[PDB]
């Protein structure tokens, strides 16, 4: 029964996040004492590691914002994984159209918009804006990463259910724009975080389906080369 020793439950509980998070459920607390929590929890002040100084004395791993009707929905990422690693072997050519297959079959739909900066007021001040339009019901989720020991960058992380929905995206990047926030964002759907495609690529695939400069907010498909 070594399964059950100690060695082994020792490395068979592990993640990369073990972290408490600091939550704004909207689902469950009023909309109106968002403020408060706001300013209470700025992502420039909320450290990783919950330095001295800082308002946590407790390692956060993440910021998070959820909005009404949130609800976990992976597809059938089992299925999926199954299915991934039968193409390694199949030969078969991979490309982004065959990740957009997998994941359509398999109901992997999900995806996040990504956009990063410094630790200060324009990062508060952007956090701030996604989570109000969280708490609004024009975004259902948002995360923002705390701050790292030494100077960094942090993420700031806004969902999106299906990525094939163009519409959907679209909608997501109208919000982020009108909370101000001017920076490129990069649309990388959860397949690719699943199926561990990464930015130095073994299958030399892009890791962002979409990108989003403001010039005004242009909006690139980088699958087929297409201004939204």
């Amino acid at each position: 029964e070594d399964g059950f020793t100690a060695e082994h439950l020792a490395a068979e509980a592990m993640a990369a996040d073990m972290d408490p998070w600091l939550v704004f459920d909207a689902r469950t607390t009023p909309a109106t004492e968002l403020d408060a929590w706001l300013a209470k929890y700025p992502p420039s002040q909320v450290t990783r590691y919950g330095d001295p100084g800082s308002p946590n004395s407790e390692p956060v791993g993440w910021i998070a914002v959820y909005g009404q009707g949130y609800s976990p929905n992976s597809g059938d990422v089992q299925g999926l994984q199954a299915a991934w690693e039968a193409l390694q072997t199949s030969g078969r050519p991979i490309t982004p159209g065959t990740l957009r297959q997998l994941a359509i079959t398999h109901h992997v739909l999900s995806g996040k918009w990504l956009m990063h900066l410094a630790p200060g007021f324009k990062l508060d001040h952007a956090w701030a804006g996604i989570a109000r339009a969280v708490v609004e019901g024009r975004l259902q989720v948002a995360k923002v990463s705390p701050r790292a020991k030494e100077g960094g960058r942090q993420v700031i992380c806004v969902y999106t259910d299906d990525f094939t929905d163009r519409l959907g995206v679209l909608e997501a990047d109208s919000a982020i724009r009108a909370a101000g926030i001017k920076c490129l964002l990069t649309y990388k759907p959860d397949v690719y975080t699943y199926l561990g495609i990464y930015r130095a690529n073994r299958w030399h695939l892009c890791p962002t389906l979409y990108e989003s400069r403001f010039q005004g907010s242009r909006v690139l498909d980088r699958a087929n080369n297409v201004e939204l």
